[PDB]
């Protein structure tokens, strides 16, 4: 396989209207979890993806793995877990922030969490090209971040998204600890950040500075997501940048994902950042217009269709 | 109790999908009405809130105690009268105005507008801080309209929402006297209105000038509806406009009795009119986000978030 | 004309699901009404009907003639009467009897309620080869009984159903006294009754019996529905008995409506009461099985397909 | 207070179609929980009934909340938990086995499991008629079983549902234990309890035996739940026996919890058993409709005219 | 009749959400097809129109039957075809492009196809003011497009959408061709076109240019669509621009029909070139905020009130 | 592979109620085809089956191997025909006949039409353990009812359901004596028919008789479906019968392919024919609860708890 990435994936349920989830009443049911996004990104884009993770035994962790089956992803690591659940969530939508959405948990000890080093195959992941992960998975348990450390050791080349949640860690303190172990101890080829995570990382906002420090801690290529300001991609000494568009927006959720995994997809393909930004944020702009995070995550070639048709 | 509201409560039959009503196949049913719209935010700005009200003794009147109980309204003086029906309306969206709506009731003769002196006990109002009513319950009825006469003598402060509805009433000119009267007679600690009705009113639209008149005629505070154009507020020498955000439209109904009912409850509270302003505005762009009036009038605290962090 | 029917179309709100309507969230809209759901049935049987009726000057009036329309209905004599307006009911079903439907009615001093003497022309009247209305619309106004009963001195021959709904009379003796003077008056080709009619208008319940009495009334053809235990047909001292059948009950309303003009535009057409009530029957039962009252009322053709081939 | 109920409500989301969890795309969401569902029996019947219990600070738990005070519950007694979640549960309905449901948890260290001894005041209990509770709160944590033993010294008189579900339980050997050692402690005034539970509990399956041998444990009336064969009740010499009624089910989740608050709530009141039985049969019956558990729930005169009108 | 106009009807079915149809799981279906379209606006102004076409003897071809009748268009030449099925068609919405529509088409050797020189009565179309017809019906056969031809040859005064959709033809050149032809032959009273048709018919897109080439080919008004840049007629050497107003974009299919049913009916009751154009954009402003092509094509006296209320 | 099967997989709109399809306004997607649902019942009780079709190269084709991916089919010969479109079907639900449903086809000419001998690969076939067709496949083209034959005449064993559909033959002669014709080369492990079938292709109705004639052709097995009077299976000198059980029917449609396939997988791993009969019932009678045909067909474990727990 082209790309390793170690996640948890979930079940989304997101209401059918925005409003505080007391007056929701219908909830639609949707696959999702930030690494089996970023994946569902890699397979549009045509390299083979493996998801390592565990589901349990249930009709949630079957939903998983048949989904991510339908959309081409490589399902033999997905591990089913008889003694814990699948995790899930649900999404509460434009409530108090029109358009903006907030996730309500039900993970704890879920058997995504229980991902560990035994997962980890030695000679499996030194055949592959890239390894993914991100901050939510070193945020749900020890051994999903001691999993990660040791597939980190084994790849060839790492992509890390920051995606720091702050209900899914003790302090931001603990958050910032673990990720700068992470950079600290390895090369990172892809970072993919944003500026909320890199101000408790770095302490620093301008994106030039924070390329300037990711590049200290052994970074090559930045990816830094400025949301409705576009984002910016950062390798050597181009720097790239590229406008959001505006379009109606039902749920944000997982739209970082697409991006990354487009970028990254793309990257390791050899495009230049300046092609792999803007299709990044052609998916980006795609997925927002729907409830689900990965149904409308673009093609290679219909990426392309959306940046020469519109604006 | 703090606030006493003087109204008729009614069920909302909303409409799934804009359009003329006899192409629309599905109705959405919501708990509606303007002073119980007013009563909903009042109790989400953490004051306490009385209906003064009558229902019919059917489902849709049990349907309106239920939801008021449920949402912390006090209950006691929502009378169920069994000589009548409690009044419903449909409502038509988008066609021929987009973004707009338009009421069709059935509502003539109903218990609700059976409202009448011999529901305001004395000693019941004159114990409560303010009493609110609107153009609409005096309207409904003679008997409804000298009820709110009765109860604006009695109380220690008054708000009236001169929300006129051509209709409701016979001729404008009998909205005029009837809502002059009331104004000439009584002190009003806030008055909230809009061009239309000041331009039948006073004959006026500039807010500066309908705050002069409104001022001679006892007005203190003026709350002055400019909706898509914001809002203002005027007190003695000092005044302050907020503009609208843009939001989608599902349905403006009720938008003006969330930013009335959190204005006013934030001002009784020692609230300064700036902030009561930005609190009223930010009601009111929230639940014109979805279909329904009054599920998603925000608490003092969750408006807070919504200016903080919604630009 | 063949058969003139008079009446008050309405529009009916069917909830999704049993229960009561304070619970009930989504409403589904229906054009119904019981002679409109009667000449649905004549024109599906092959014969020109035109209804006379008002409706009021609103989008619900223009959504009745339009479906009216639609369907093969003559709604020439459909007049929109500016001065009110269309009546409207709820369903509450399966609540608190499982499969029984309960109406909740908006239809006070309606438009349809104002059909008077003055709708029906002499010579119009004259020229159709049956007139039918049902004990609803002697209910509903003295000026609709009016209408009634100048249609009835006017027809060639009459149908009448007793449709006895006790909600829409001031009192039983009032319908019992209503729909007597009407059998009284005239001969009626065509009677459509049930049991909990007769033993209001004749205390008898026993099918042989009422048939006898009401052929002593001046009752041609007796159509007597015993529901879940069938319906009968009596012409001159011959019964024919039809079983019903059985399937899941959606909604019952109108399922009598269905199976009178069934069966009275065949035995109009010259089919046997065996023929016509086999029909009447295989209509009622298709009825049911859905929220609507009329969109499943077969054709001729179809009706002999469901006999031939359900059981 | 009559009624003081300890226990767990939740929220349950129902699939909309039958068939496994995986291929349910949609989800309708439903306020439930065993003792939630007999309060609101209690309180149709009208007796007054006070929920003892923990919701999380969250929408879920406010859900709860207002739901419960809608409806007519005391709800000074639920008292919101910051430090967990308010638990749900999916129903799989069915699948694999028609006109059956599955119940799946996310529960665990819920705020409703942290109901605790310091929850139960002395004084509060004694001033009530009766205190319930069933076999799930005794399986939810140690401290909701002691809670439970609390309660159960300081009451005049008790209800148990012995309730078990395997799925709460380590083992049915640790249920058995925990159930019996609470019948040994204390009278039951009504206990109520199904063939599965007794043969757990007693190793018998005959009823008559079953209360031969509850009464020996201190048990005065019994209510035996036999599902489609109807239910039996006991006390004294008195049995009381009630076949069940055929309708259409769409949800039998709380049936149970709706035959057991009208028959304790009844039987309270003075009620002999068979009125008490025939009425939560009706209670039962109706419920089992609709998806929700607790929505179609009749009060004592709608079980009236349930029983006289139905069959 | 006013207007005849040639076409074929086509059952359209919508996704609710934007997406790639293999994830969409639920259509609604509407009555579309662009003449049809284009009679709806006809009729909403107040001319009577006919629509000439065939539709298979299957239910969707008597739901377009039925569905014309209810909007009040003539149906008399609308035949049933018993050879072959009624077209149909698919939106694909919002995917790779966001607001934008995509049609996928089952309508290949459909009845509707095969219009033909036999159903165009010359007495018929003699006795109509104008007879229109678009490039889509040009494309479906070379039956249909002789049909066109013609009605074209024995009609009074024309109309011609050029409306050239790409799928339906075997070239561009064969588009065209067969559209420049038709120029050729007959003086157009009113051409309806675009900036894509006119850069293919002509290599022109400056719509001052247009006018002049079109003029030249013997067209009396061009009604020139700029979607969101508005639209502009010219009849004479007089230029009338009307701007687009902003709304949401749920479906813009047929817009473009409305647009022009409407323009062409007010300009052939006698009203200006200013005046039609404004009543154009009103309807097409209305269609596109709905999944459906016609229910919101305003009459004369409601986009009247859209122009003076709307801002 | 163990079981190759032959045919036309389609996409299925299922009408959201009963009704002619007219009145429908929302349809809900499934994907379906008869050997497709076949294949579903064979992977669900663990055997590989891999299914030879073409579909088009369009979103609705994409849909069905995405789909065949999920539920464990093997897609390799699938293959994807730019030529021609996916075939899609209607369904009419419970009109005229309640409880039964009609199709309606749009596969003219489609991609599945063009299946064909050069899709059948001699050494693909010959390492497989059985083959399965339907006479639907032997209907659609003559190329198709060629692959038929030669895969069959290159199989190990076959399975042939005899499945007559009407109106996908020029004439039931047609049917007869192409049927007859593959019956009487080939010896056929597992014939699936019906009364329908089998009247048209013996004359004979008797089970016992098609019995022994079909013996005489060489069919091993029978499976022989009588619907709600249960179904039927003969091997040599034993007949084993279950009935059929009692549930609400939302969609019959597939209910046979759920019941072959399920009977088919389970005969072909060793399991007796009572065996395979009662999970063949069991599968039938799930998958007829819900709209679509296969989502609810069962596991082999799941169908032995449904059999044990059913009643």
């Amino acid at each position: 396989v082209d790309v390793i990435a170690l996640g948890e994936p979930l079940i989304q349920f997101n209401s059918f209207n925005p409003g505080p989830l007391r007056f929701v009443n219908y909830f639609e049911k949707h696959v999702a979890g930030s690494e089996l996004n970023f994946c569902i990104a890699v397979v549009r884009n045509h390299l083979s993806c493996s998801l390592i993770a565990r589901v349990g035994n249930d009709e949630f962790g079957k939903n998983i793995i048949e989904y991510s089956r339908a959309q081409g992803i490589d399902t033999s690591h997905i591990k089913v877990d008889n003694e814990s659940f699948t995790g899930i969530y649900f999404i509460q939508r434009g409530y108090p922030i029109p358009m903006k959405s907030e996730l309500v948990y039900y993970r704890k000890g879920s058997a995504g969490s229980r991902l560990s080093p035994e997962d980890i195959n030695e000679n499996y992941v030194r055949n592959s090209r890239l390894v993914h992960s991100t901050g939510i998975t070193l945020a749900i348990s020890d051994n999903a971040k001691e999993a990660v450390i040791k597939a980190f050791e084994l790849a060839k080349s790492r992509s890390l998204d920051t995606n720091i949640r702050p209900k899914l860690w003790s302090s931001l303190e603990k958050a910032k600890e673990t990720i700068l172990s992470i950079l600290k101890k390895y090369d990172i080829e892809v970072l993919i950040t944003d500026p909320d995570d890199t101000k408790i990382l770095l302490d620093v906002t301008d994106p030039d500075e924070a390329y300037r420090k990711y590049k200290e801690l052994g970074v090559k290529v930045l990816l830094y997501k400025l949301g409705s300001k576009g984002a910016i991609a950062y390798k050597d000494n181009v720097k790239a940048f590229k406008d959001a568009y505006k379009v109606p927006v039902e749920d944000p959720t997982g739209a970082g994902d697409a991006m990354a995994g487009t970028f990254v997809s793309l990257y390791l393909q050899g495009k230049d950042i300046e092609y792999s930004l803007a299709h990044g944020i052609a998916a980006s702009t795609l997925v927002i217009t729907v409830r689900g995070d990965n149904e409308l995550t673009p093609t290679l070639e219909d990426a392309e269709r959306f940046l020469n048709e519109f604006k």
